[PDB]
DNA sequence: CATTAGA
DNA sequence: TCTAATG
């Protein structure tokens, strides 16, 4: 956890590497399971060889290591970091949309910075376009004070489109979190449910009002159960317009809303946690459901969840606020 | 690990 | 159809 620190964070930069700039899986899966590894190893590494002795841990990396204990760096990762092409890469994949594989292409035709992104924006598809759009307003953090407004706003109009709409806003806002990265809301509907044949208009109603009052102000994608925008809040009485927010909006069925709300609630750990226990108390959770655990080894038989209580019960654990889902 | 664009 | 990108 800190004493391993440097060793798996180096690991981390050169898989990371190889994926990316490079397209090795393997070395780049290689690097991954020693990060892994050496991460959990109880003790100092003081040397390659005692690393050696762990499990994906071949010389190749145990080289690193000495290397890396020795001198307090890494050819490799000086090198890397200093290589324009893969600084380059690591850079345009942080235009929403652009992903490594997009990245390395421009790279190769040239493009390389923000601006000649722009110059080529042909070249550019309707996500990545919005993406380069709000370059700046997509990276920064959302104040919680702004999240209060945004959720003010979803769930107004939803309820005046249906009534019979329940949506949560889920992610770090609903356990407390000062400021988020985006705003997520789960939404199911009670005529919609595992089996009844969808209802497609139930999602693109809502997202119909809410651009409808221009909440939504770009669609970056749009199916039946996820939709995937942006929006902002009324930029008031002028001097102050708000930064363009990133938004997603999940349909479900109804029978399997609380264990989605309470899974993308999180937060990881809960989670885990969450689901650790579930086992002992013989049992399973997903994001959707929760079904009894039979000796057989496994077994099946969705329980029916009606509040994020319900599955509490079930592992019969101590109903925890939001708030404190922090692990 | 599942859903959507796109070519 | 697959293969990318977001989560
Ligand atoms: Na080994
Ligand atoms: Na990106
Ligand atoms: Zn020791
Ligand atoms: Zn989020
Ligand atoms: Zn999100």
């Amino acid at each position: 956890e800190t004493l391993n620190g440097g060793i798996t964070d180096m690991l981390t930069e050169l898989a990371n590497f190889e994926k990316n700039v490079s397209q090795a899986i393997h070395k780049y899966n290689a690097y991954r399971k020693a990060a892994s590894v050496i991460a959990k190893y109880p003790h100092k590494i003081k040397s390659g060889a005692e690393a050696k002795k762990l499990p994906g841990v071949g010389t190749k990396i145990a080289e690193k290591i000495d290397e890396f204990l020795a001198t307090g760096k890494l050819r490799k990762l000086e090198k890397i970091r200093q290589d324009d092409t893969s600084s380059s890469i690591n850079f345009l994949t942080r235009v929403s949309g652009i992903g490594p594989s997009a990245a390395r292409k421009f790279v190769d035709e040239g493009i390389k910075t923000l601006e000649d992104l722009r110059k080529n924006e042909d070249k550019l598809n309707h996500h990545q376009r919005i993406g380069l759009k709000y370059f700046g307003d997509f990276e920064k953090r959302i104040p919680r004070e702004e999240m209060l407004q945004m959720q003010d706003i979803v769930l107004n109009e939803v309820k005046k489109v249906d009534s019979e709409y329940i949506a949560t806003v889920c992610g770090s806002f609903r356990r407390g979190a000062e400021s988020s990265g985006d705003m997520d809301v789960l939404l199911t509907h009670p005529s919609f449910t595992s089996e009844s044949t969808k209802q497609p208009k139930l999602l693109h109603q809502v997202v119909e009002q809410l651009q409808k009052v221009h909440f939504i102000t770009d669609t970056l994608s749009k199916g039946e159960t996820k939709f995937m925008g942006v929006c902002q809040l009324p930029s008031k009485n002028d001097e102050k317009e708000y930064p363009h927010r990133r938004i997603d909006i999940r349909l479900i069925p109804k029978d399997q809303y609380y264990c989605g709300v309470l899974y993308f609630t999180g937060s990881d750990i809960f989670n885990k946690n969450m689901r650790a226990h579930a086992l002992e108390k013989g049992f399973t959770i997903n994001e959707y459901t929760i079904r009894p655990l039979g000796v057989t080894g496994v077994a099946g038989e969705p329980l029916p969840v009606d509040s994020e209580k319900d599955i509490f019960d079930y592992i019969q654990w101590k109903y925890r606020e939001p708030k404190d889902r922090s692990e």
